[PDB]
């Protein structure tokens, strides 16, 4: 009488990888599709017929099972909001290449992204196609973790080959949030190689080989710790744990290879707050509770059974998992049948013991605006940073890029209209206006 139930949301994704919100207040739930899409579906359950972002051109997908190319992860920035960031982690065309870009919504239309406005951050270097990882996540800190699989990459492979990352097999982490305007990313000061020129400084943990989806605790009201990062791992099934106020490698599953994880932070449910979820590709999930007292971690099994239209089981295999911007969580499903007429599947888990909008979890949509932030208006001549700095194109400068260069000077009247290209009133000549007619 315990169980939980699952309810179909929609169907017909192309092989769906995950879900997310975007903090913006609009409830608006973004599917990842592998080949490269995200799909919006609205609250009322309505999904988009354009994309929100399409980049199938750039991405390498993949046909086998086993093959864990395509689109990785998608995170949105902590004030899009206001700033419209995002970014993504993809496989393109040593096998290929693991890109992570920022990108920003278009500034006419808040349900697509600009596709011109790419800014790329990483590219790391992939000899196979398993064990890349990808996930990318915002900590309470503001800082951009970037969770990368080992890419099966050995120790002969990487002393052999120049042009290796030295990223792979890590956690790393940034600060996008920054001023300068001559590398994409800020490095954190909190990081266990600030300036260090040993090891790469974008890296904060390292060790992984094989991670699933990662659970995130955000630890809203514990004070104490700011945020854990718990990740199932194989290479047989293990986890690993990291906490910020470099990882340690127990194993509380004692049976197969998990999907990921997730911390159920929702409303719904009042049971399953703060659990961590685990489950594996079948849908046999299992939660983690540590011991308060003796910090030792125990797996209970969680059970799923039908209860009216809600039922305990669901079809074809767990791909990867969704939350949404009430907390609630999804699945994300497909099979071999499935992916072929693209019949990817959504969803949601519930809890029936509660209703599904108890008095406490009513939240009033706020409709996706288009981007306001004074730097969108105006920098035209470059691109914006994460806080509000234009930063301007080659030849260009003023606060908003808008008034452009020119080395030399125009002259008679001359007036500098794009970078070293002078407009010359009629009868001074040319390149800088410095001759004059007759
Ligand atoms: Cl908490
Ligand atoms: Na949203
Ligand atoms: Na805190």
């Amino acid at each position: 009488h315990n169980c939980f139930c699952i309810q179909e949301v929609v169907s017909g994704l192309r092989q769906p990888v995950g879900a997310l919100h975007s903090g913006d207040g609009s409830q608006r739930l973004f599917i990842l599709e592998k080949e490269g899409y995200v799909k919006i579906l609205t609250p009322e359950g309505e999904i988009f017929k354009e994309p929100y972002l399409d980049i199938h051109k750039l991405v390498q997908s993949g046909i086998k099972g086993g093959d864990e190319r395509g689109l990785l992860s998608l995170a949105f920035h902590p004030n899009y909001k206001k700033n419209g960031k995002l970014y993504v982690s993809y496989t393109t065309n040593h096998d290929h290449i693991l890109r992570v870009v920022e990108y920003t919504v278009s500034r006419k239309n808040p349900h697509q992204v600009d596709l011109r406005t790419a800014r790329v951050f990483l590219e790391v270097a992939e000899l196979h196609r398993k064990h890349l990882g990808g996930q990318l996540l915002f900590g309470p800190d503001g800082f951009l973790y970037i969770i990368l699989g080992d890419g099966m990459i050995t120790l002969d492979d990487m002393e052999e080959m120049d042009g290796l990352s030295d990223f792979t097999g890590s956690v790393l982490r940034l600060d996008v949030d920054t001023d300068m305007c001559n590398v994409p990313y800020s490095i954190p000061r909190s990081n266990p190689h600030f300036n260090s020129t040993n090891q790469p400084p974008e890296v904060f943990a390292h060790g992984l080989h094989d991670p699933g989806r990662c659970a995130v605790d955000r630890h809203p009201t514990d004070i104490n710790i700011n945020l854990t990062i718990l990740c199932s791992d194989s290479n047989r099934s293990s986890a690993r744990i990291l906490q910020i106020i470099s990882l340690l490698e127990f194993k509380p599953f004692s049976n197969g290879p998990l999907v990921g994880g997730f911390v159920y932070r929702g409303c719904q449910s009042e049971r399953l707050y703060g659990s961590y979820v685990f489950g594996d590709r079948n849908g046999n999930f299992l939660t983690l509770q540590q011991s308060p007292v003796t910090k030792q971690w125990q797996e209970k099994p969680l059970c799923l059974g039908t209860s009216g239209s809600c039922r305990g089981y669901f079809s074809g295999h767990i791909l990867g998992f969704g939350e949404d911007e009430l907390g609630e969580v999804y699945i994300l499903s497909s099979s071999k049948s499935m992916t072929q007429t693209h019949n990817g599947k959504l969803y949601k888990i519930v809890d029936p013991k509660r209703p599904l909008m108890p008095e406490e979890c009513r939240a009033t949509v706020q409709p996706a605006q288009t981007l306001t932030s004074e730097c969108s208006r105006l920098c035209r001549n470059g691109y914006c940073t994460p806080t509000g700095k234009c930063c301007c194109s080659p030849g260009w400068e003023g606060d908003f890029c808008r008034t452009a260069k020119c080395e030399p000077a125009c002259r008679h009247g001359g007036v500098c209209v794009r970078p070293n290209k002078c407009l010359c009133k009629k009868g001074y000549l040319g390149p800088q206006c410095e001759q004059v007619d007759r």
